[PDB]
């Protein structure tokens, strides 16, 4: 979408709400598969809420943006390339637009909490662009993604629930490999309203999963080479203190002539669910990750769904 100019990135539209643009600098990818990051710190020192998410986006050049909440951006330039990279503390992801398929909006009441002082200072974005046929004219690129902030406190606070494999070995030629991860809810009550999966080009179906009382209750289940977006929950789920997060990643090896691990590049693998909540505002936490398997039998029980393609 067009580039603002004399404008400016900030649109006021209440006594207490305003828009952020945040945009790229009139870029020009040179190549295929390229990842340009930009940051924005946070005009306002004190605590605000992200109640909304716009796209502005050309439908003709960008395969998917994500939007992070940090407080240090890998760099203090104009832009750069990050295949994956973002922050140099936690990247706390707070929206993915993908091609092909359209974003879920947040429920009304919900909101993610930055700034302050423990919030996100920056937003960083982060921007791929697929076939680079449409900028044959040179043009500038101003993509990326309108936020409405507000200072009026939400009822419910919005977090996010990461669950990560680290130790995966994906042996050249197997024809499966599981990658499982699990951990106990120690928390207030939660309730997953959208999930977003990801994997490099190894992933057959990720899925997630509550488990309580040895009992399996569906978050998300997806291909992961399907658009990475954003996608909403069937049915509200929440997860509460003694339940376990179980999530199961599919691989293969085929086509490989060496081994696959975790890692940053193509060459490597990721087992990636993110789990998009919503909490009561003074329970709330905002962000929970899980790396570990603590009960690697449990996964004997696991749904015959979490094993085959969607
Ligand atoms: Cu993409
Ligand atoms: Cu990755
Ligand atoms: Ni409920």
């Amino acid at each position: 979408n067009e580039c603002l100019g004399t404008i400016g990135p900030v649109t006021p539209l209440d006594a207490s709400d305003f828009a952020l643009d945040i945009r790229m600098p009139g870029v020009t990818p040179k190549e295929s598969d390229t990842y340009f990051c930009m940051s924005m710190r946070l005009p306002v020192d004190e605590e605000a809420f992200v109640i909304d998410f716009k796209p502005r986006a050309s439908m003709d050049t960008v395969h998917h943006m994500l939007l992070f909440g940090c407080n240090m951006p890998s760099s203090t330039g104009s832009y750069w390339f990050c295949d994956e990279g973002t922050c140099t503390d936690k990247a706390n992801i707070l929206y993915a637009w993908a091609r092909n398929a359209p974003p879920t909006r947040l429920p009304k009441g919900v909101g993610f909490r930055v700034g302050g002082e423990t919030g996100s200072k920056y937003f960083v974005l982060q921007v791929h662009y697929g076939d680079i046929s449409a900028f044959r004219d040179n043009h500038k690129d101003c993509s990326g993604v309108s936020v409405h902030l507000t200072r009026v406190p939400q009822p419910l606070i919005a977090g996010m629930y990461l669950m990560m494999s680290v130790d995966t070995v994906i042996p050249p030629g197997e024809k499966v490999v599981n990658a499982d991860i699990s951990c106990q809810y120690k928390m207030y009550p939660m309730h997953v309203f959208a999930y977003r999966v990801h994997t490099h080009h190894l992933g057959k179906v990720v899925s997630g999963y509550r488990v309580r009382n040895g009992q399996w209750t569906l978050i998300g289940r997806q291909n992961p080479q399907l658009p990475q977006a954003f996608y909403p929950v069937e049915h509200p789920v929440d997860v509460t203190f003694g339940d376990i997060l179980a999530a199961r990643c599919v691989f293969t090896g085929e086509g490989r002539t060496e081994a696959t691990h975790i890692g940053g590049t193509s060459s490597d693998e990721m087992c990636n669910l993110y789990i998009m909540y919503y909490m009561e505002a003074k329970y709330a936490l905002s962000f929970m990750t899980c790396t570990k398997n603590v009960a690697p039998d449990m996964f004997r029980t696991i749904p015959a769904e979490a094993n085959i393609p969607i």
